[PDB]
């Protein structure tokens, strides 16, 4: 069940682990961030074990795996936030409410950035009074995607006949994303926390 | 996994089963909606037997069961919808878009009733021109649970010095309760379906 590099969690549900600088971990991490974000230095990045959150993710995966009939359904995607949101995500995932915000609605929805420096802006990663920032790294459930719209509540039905049988996510662009959206609990698990400074 | 008396599916993810009346299934959910609803004719009842939403919804009743160190964290409670929301309820159970109406608020979520009269009004069930209403048993996972109010997005938490630690759901009155609702998918499993007129 519960990855097999993650620490001993000594009975707790939850919690957080400081990766250690210099160690292959921490490397794999940053180079997904400074591929876009390169001039941006890093304070810390957090291994985010929340074991209910990836038990039903991991249930989620193996639903859509099944349903799509093929492994290719899952993401590394960002996500920038404010530091008051963070104890909240940590522990409960992505919501509407604290991670709907967007520029161009292509749904209303959870949204999650193709590109580190997307989600480097201040709009979204909010700085403090000392210029802080965070940013999540995701694991996202995209599946099949569409291109999305304004007012969607719900992916659009692959075939308008169907109305319940849906794309997973959508997207701003399907042959050049650089954003998705999803709708659902559980199809987006926060995998790393990047705290970082201008 | 999937319980003992569901029907085969043979290799179908989602399939409705008619319930012969007469017998023990249809007698015993005919004595739940029969308690407040005994004036009202039952055209069927329709066991749903949808394999996604039943496996998310036990690991989710297993994670609560573990957190709240009981396993009295299940009601079964009803709901009633318009006939046009029945196909997406049954393959992707109940969300705040098509679940959510009230007419007292206890926060933005999706809504059950305790007692079948409740949800037998007009309001929810909205009748078609022939007076066919529909309603669902539901298995909710209700927990630990305190008053709710307008505007909650999430259940309370149980003490304001840990944010993150919430309430499973949220109610009209703690002692006396008469409908529930729940902010998370995976709260609330339809298991039966209720086809009945004036
Ligand atoms: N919050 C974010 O990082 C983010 C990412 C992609 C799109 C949007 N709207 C926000
Ligand atoms: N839709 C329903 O049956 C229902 C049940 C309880 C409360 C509310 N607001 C609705």
């Amino acid at each position: 069940n519960l990855p097999e590099h993650w620490t001993d969690m000594n009975h707790q549900l939850f919690c957080m682990v400081q990766l250690e600088p210099g160690q292959s971990e921490y490397n794999t991490i940053k180079d997904k961030f400074t591929r876009t974000c390169s001039s941006y230095a890093i304070e810390k990045i957090e291994r985010i074990q929340n074991a209910f959150l990836w038990q039903s993710y991991q249930v989620k995966k193996r639903q859509m795996d099944i349903k799509n009939d093929h492994k290719n359904n899952e993401r590394l995607l960002f996500h920038g936030t404010d530091a008051d949101s963070v104890p909240y995500v940590n522990q409960h995932g992505f919501n509407e409410s604290c991670a709907g915000k967007n520029a161009v609605s292509y749904g209303k929805g959870t949204y999650f950035a193709v590109d580190a420096s997307y989600s480097a802006k201040d709009t979204y990663s909010k700085p403090d009074s000392n210029g802080r920032k965070h940013m999540y790294v995701v694991r996202v459930l995209t599946g099949v995607f569409t291109k999305g719209r304004a007012g969607l509540v719900t992916p659009p039905p692959k075939n308008p006949h169907n109305p319940t049988d849906l794309f997973d996510s959508v997207t701003n662009n399907t042959r050049s994303p650089k954003l998705f959206v999803v709708f659902f609990d559980n199809q987006a698990y926060p995998e790393y926390l990047i705290t970082f400074t201008a």
